[PDB]
């Protein structure tokens, strides 16, 4: 178990964690300005994103403030508080991903005109605002600017895999 | 000053703070899930809002963290260490609130309806994102649901006047 102290520390962590509601999320700090993630259940299960423009800061030692917006609209705070294996995540989403998320399930790289014109043209208001503590479940050193953390879709197994060590090699990449 | 250590210590606590962008804002834990912000400076500089229904919780001993959705459409996700004097937010504007702050400029409360309107009449797309570490520059023992606190529109000297003992009697009531 590893002491999370400084921003170098956290950046370059793969987790998996599941919020209060049972929802299991996937999340990979890539470098200090970017992130990939990946949805296990939910709402919004089997989403994913790579290349994810996002604020990440130290709020203090061994705490960290992730801020993002997604191509739905969706609004993402997350507090990472890896220390005690624990997350607090907001996410605020349009009232058009409650209503339809089945759009938003996929690769949302290959599908951004997809994601903006859905967003333009639904319902944004009001929102479904989603505040919950989660409990991490997985944390692994991917090193920063791996393209193989999240380059794929989930699988109902996958989480699994990833925790029993079943699914990356020694540079973590995908066996 | 005072350490803070449990959720009670830090409600009826009344802040105001400075952004890195320099925006000044004031902000009241008036209930645990209520709270009243008043802004005196940047983008919607003279906002005020009271009775505002927020996430409130307590992350981890001493820091806090505020989430909240605005009748603009505005998307908040603030966080506090009172125990280093300091914040971080993240507030998500919508375009709109971007192309025309002034709309916005006015006691929000009697003004919800316009809002909700202004908010599907205009640009969403895309997101005004400012995630800011700031200083708080004033901490007062409020005591929660003291309706005296944010109860006035913001005028230039007032962030001074309550920094230097000119605002509030002895009771926290408005002098
Ligand atoms: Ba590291």
């Amino acid at each position: 178990t590893k002491t999370f102290k400084t921003l170098d520390d956290f950046l370059g962590t793969h987790f998996i964690y599941t919020y209060d509601n049972g929802w299991e999320y996937e999340w990979y700090a890539k470098n200090d300005h970017t992130v990939d993630y990946r949805i296990h259940g939910g709402m919004v299960a089997g989403q994913w994103v790579t290349d994810q423009k996002a604020d990440i800061v130290m709020l203090t030692e061994g705490i960290y403030k992730i801020s993002w917006t997604e191509p739905t609209g969706t609004d993402v705070a997350l507090d990472f508080m890896p220390n005690e294996k624990k997350l607090h995540g907001t996410i605020f989403f349009p009232k058009w991903v409650e209503e339809h998320p089945e759009i938003t399930v996929t690769y949302q790289n290959e599908h951004i005109d997809l994601m903006e014109q859905s967003r333009e043209k639904y319902a944004t208001y009001p929102k479904l605002v989603v505040p919950e503590f989660a409990n991490i479940t997985y944390m692994g050193d991917a090193g920063q600017n791996n393209e193989d953390v999240i380059s794929e879709a989930p699988y109902k197994e996958m989480p699994n895999d990833i925790r029993n060590g079943k699914y990356f090699d020694q540079n973590y990449h995908r066996l």
